[PDB]
RNA sequence: AAUUGAAGAGUUUGAUCAUGGCUCAGAUUGAACGCUGGCGGCAGGCCUAACACAUGCAAGUCGAACGGUAACAGGAAGAAG
């Protein structure tokens, strides 16, 4: 019931004294399938150590999302660095139809059938960060009615 | 009951993030070309030279408008084997 999946692995470099030194970065997202989404970055010298650090950071640093029946509630826009992201609840608008690196976080998030369209930059490290910010500041009808009295 | 509706990716760098262009994945067509080709249904078929046109048809009808008889088939009368 952990439901982990990796989005992006890259080879970064460092350029020391004698030549270059190549390191690998993972970027994974875990989530239970009912709210509870996390992402982790993690970087290491080989690929399986990178993904393992990424999973291990992603299992902690996990955020609650106030889902609807199987989906979002109201249309929400989350931004991070250069990466602007729209989402629309699509009240059984079948299938998760999101961009790459947004399909994954929305998939393990437990949502099933939203409509997305990322704008701006679509770097995978910043398009999540713009989905969680997004799903984090999406509030439910029992939270809005809690705030404003009824 | 009559709008249930939205996906990205590759490429600037030793690597990064951003900006930014180029390019790809889709659908479409009065299409052409290449390879191949069994049947049917429904549609479509000179986008260019509003260039030049052989030949055949594409606008005739009415005698219940009229003088009339060129034919065709009868009618009447005459003459002949």
């Amino acid at each position: 019931e952990l439901q982990e999946k990796l989005i992006a692995v890259n080879r970064v470099s460092k350029t020391v004294k004698g030549g270059r030194i190549f390191s690998f970065t993972a970027l994974t997202v875990v989530g239970d399938g009912n709210g509870r989404v996390g992402f982790g970055y993690g970087k290491a010298r080989e690929v399986p150590a990178a993904i393992q650090k990424a999973m291990e950071k992603a299992r902690r640093n996990m955020i609650n999302v106030a889902l609807n029946n199987g989906t979002l509630q109201h249309p929400v826009k989350g931004v991070h660095t250069g990466s602007r992201v729209f989402m629309q609840p699509a009240s059984e608008g079948t299938g998760i139809i999101a961009g790459g690196a947004m399909r994954a976080v929305l998939e393990v998030a437990g949502v099933h059938n939203v409509l997305a369209k990322a704008y701006g930059s679509t770097n995978p490290i910043n398009v999540v960060r713009a989905t969680i910010d997004g799903l984090e500041n999406m509030n439910s009808p029992e939270m809005v009615a809690a705030k404003r009295g009824k």
